[PDB]
Formats: structure tokens, C-alpha cells, sequence
């Protein structure tokens, strides 16, 4: 008996326009999420999200063992030192059946500042070889730009939702510097499930990945229609419905940084169930440098006691402790 969470859906569209009035009342609505649940679904976003779900099908039930050596982090192949972030994610047969593929900014080639400077969390994506994936590349660089595109018009949201200037997010946002990522994965059927892909819960539910909080300063998700997310509430954990025509969005911990916690980001985990389904997020994550002022938008005069943290101290820090909390993915 566990209950439906409030996760409204929200046209979008006027984020992308230019009608004020519109994207006032967008932004009433993503204000409104953002102090409730935590949780909304972005309908009328403009993506062509079939596509992205047929040809990230056709990536991940095609790529083979070897391939899959070849891409790997530094977690499964050691040779691979440079790949802390990019790459794949391997399964482990019998242990461990989520696998994935994380990939960058494509303009992090080995000429960007960043990366002949070799600043962390900064990489030059691998990829496979085009003849064994025809299209791939081009295809995931291009969604790249597409959520891209989206996230940047979430920001002008959030960023009016909070009394702010529409661009005050969205003009650290940038395609030179961004570190956002898209990680593209799979959650398989399997029977037998093995069982240590398995955790269960104080509740006693059967998890795939236990509670946290997102290190983003937003996430901006697709997901297949099977329905697996839980966020927690006053009330207790609630079931997130599905939506394959919507992108779910919800704050990260950087945003609760910058608004001392007035939006919160929502702690939420992601039930077992045995079906073969895709999980896609973007992370929207600013660059490197980028050091926002936290503000308080609870005060008359709008101050906040929280010291400014770059974004990419924020990032290194935030996916080390996501990985020794929940496990390497
Ligand atoms: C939405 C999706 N998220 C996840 O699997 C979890 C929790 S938000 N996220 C992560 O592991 C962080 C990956 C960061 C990525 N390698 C990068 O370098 O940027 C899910 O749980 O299905
Ligand atoms: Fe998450």
C-alpha cells in the first residue's frame, strides 16, 4: 500500500519563447514542484525521446564483451587510468546487472584548455568503432545538444521561479565549458536475479540503487515506462509513475547550496523490479569555475551564511562520496 507521488506535468513550451507573462507562470509551477515533492515531469520539451530510447536499444544490445573492455573506466580495466567518468560501465554476470555508458562534453577534445591542462573531471570521451555502430557517435553528440538545449530552458525556469533574472543559471551554462554528462543505462531482465545486485531497504523494499540525493545543480531524466522511483517524503517513500513522453526533472544538492535549502534536493532511490527497462539522465552540472553566490530567497534581503563552492570541487567530491555510499555503478 504505498502512495503516488505528486509529480505534475508542466508544459514547458513558453521556456523556449519569448512571452514573459508565459514564463512567469511556468516558473510558478516549477516553484511549486520544486518546494513539494521535489518532483516534475517537462512535457512539450521538443525532444525526439523514441529515437533516443531505439538507439541507445540498439547500442546496448549490440555492443560485445570485447567492445566493452575497450571503452572501460578505470573501475574494470586498470590500463585505462585517464576514464574516472567516460566510458562503460561493465555488469558482472551472477553479481551486479546494471551497466552503462557515461559520456561528456564533446568539445573536451584533446585541444580544449581544460583538458591540455589536464583539470580534473574533464575528459575526452571514447567511443566505439562507427563501423560496429553506425550513426552512434553522431547520434549521442547531438542528443548531447538537445537536452542541452532543454536543461537551459529549465534554468531560465528556476531561475525566475526564484526571483532571480531569467539567465542567472542559465549564462553559467555553457557548451565550452559545461560538465554535464548523459549516462545511458540499462537495467536488464535476468532470471535467475542475482541476488547481490539486490539491497534491501529499512522498509523492506527490494532496491536496484539505495537513497540519495543527486549531485547536480538539476537532473533531467528519461526513463522507460516501467515505474521503479520512490522519493521520500514527510510522509514516507512515494511511488514515481512513469512517463516515456516526459523528461523527470528535480534538483540536485548544488541548487540546494545556492538557496540554502529552500529548494531541497529530494532524497529518492530506485525500487528492484525484474524487467528490462533504460534509465537516461542528464546531469546538469555548470563549469568547472563557476562560483555562484548562495542566496536565501526565505530572507527580506535575500543573504545567505553559505560560503561559495566552485562547481568542480563540488562535482570530484560529490561523485567520489555517491560511489562510496551507494557502490560503484
Ligand atoms: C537516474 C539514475 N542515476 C544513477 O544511476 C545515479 C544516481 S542519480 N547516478 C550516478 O551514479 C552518478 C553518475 C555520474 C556520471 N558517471 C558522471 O561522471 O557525471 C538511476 O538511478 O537510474
Ligand atoms: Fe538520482
Amino acid at each position: 500500500s504505498v502512495s503516488k507521488a505528486n509529480v505534475p506535468k508542466i508544459d514547458v513550451s513558453p521556456l523556449f519563447g519569448d512571452d514573459q507573462a508565459a514564463k512567469m507562470r511556468v516558473a510558478q509551477q516549477i516553484d511549486a514542484a520544486s518546494r513539494d515533492t521535489g518532483f516534475f515531469y517537462a512535457v512539450n520539451h521538443g525532444i525526439n525521446v523514441q529515437r533516443l530510447s531505439q538507439k541507445t536499444k540498439e547500442f546496448h544490445m549490440s555492443i560485445t564483451p570485447e567492445e566493452k573492455w575497450d571503452l572501460a573506466i578505470r573501475a574494470y580495466n586498470k590500463e585505462h587510468q585517464d576514464q574516472v567518468r567516460a566510458g562503460y560501465y561493465l555488469s558482472i554476470p551472477g553479481k551486479k546487472a546494471v551497466e552503462s555508458f557515461c559520456y561528456l562534453n564533446p568539445n573536451f577534445t584533446p585541444d580544449h584548455p581544460r583538458i591540455q591542462a589536464k583539470t580534473p573531471t574533464h575528459e575526452v570521451n571514447v567511443w566505439p568503432d562507427e563501423t560496429k555502430h553506425p550513426g552512434f557517435q553522431d547520434f549521442a553528440e547531438q542528443y548531447y545538444w538537445d537536452v542541452f538545449g532543454l536543461s537551459s530552458a529549465l534554468l531560465k525556469g528556476y531561475a525566475l521561479a526564484l526571483g532571480k533574472e531569467e539567465n542567472f543559471f542559465a549564462r553559467h551554462f555553457k557548451p565550452d565549458d559545461t560538465l554535464a554528462s548523459v549516462v545511458l543505462i540499462r537495467y536488464p531482465y535476468l532470471d535467475p536475479y542475482p541476488e547481490a545486485a539486490i539491497k534491501t531497504a529499512a522498509d523492506g523494499t527490494k532496491l536496484s540503487f539505495e537513497w540519495h540525493e543527486d549531485v547536480s545543480l538539476i537532473t533531467v531524466l528519461y526513463q522507460s515506462n516501467v515505474q521503479n522511483l520512490q522519493v521520500e517524503t514527510a510522509a514516507g517513500y512515494q511511488d514515481i509513475e512513469a512517463d516515456d513522453t516526459g523528461y523527470l526533472i528535480n534538483c540536485g544538492s548544488y541548487m540546494a547550496h545556492l538557496t540554502n535549502n529552500y529548494y531541497k534536493a529530494p532524497i529518492h532511490r530506485v525500487k528492484w523490479v525484474n524487467a528490462e527497462r533504460q534509465s537516461l539522465p542528464f546531469f546538469v552540472n555548470l563549469g568547472y569555475d563557476s562560483v555562484i553566490d548562495p542566496f536565501d530567497p526565505r530572507e527580506p534581503n535575500g543573504k545567505s551564511d553559505r560560503e561559495p563552492l566552485s562547481y568542480g570541487d563540488y562535482l570530484q567530491n560529490g561523485l567520489v562520496s555517491l560511489i562510496n555510499k551507494n557502490g560503484q555503478t
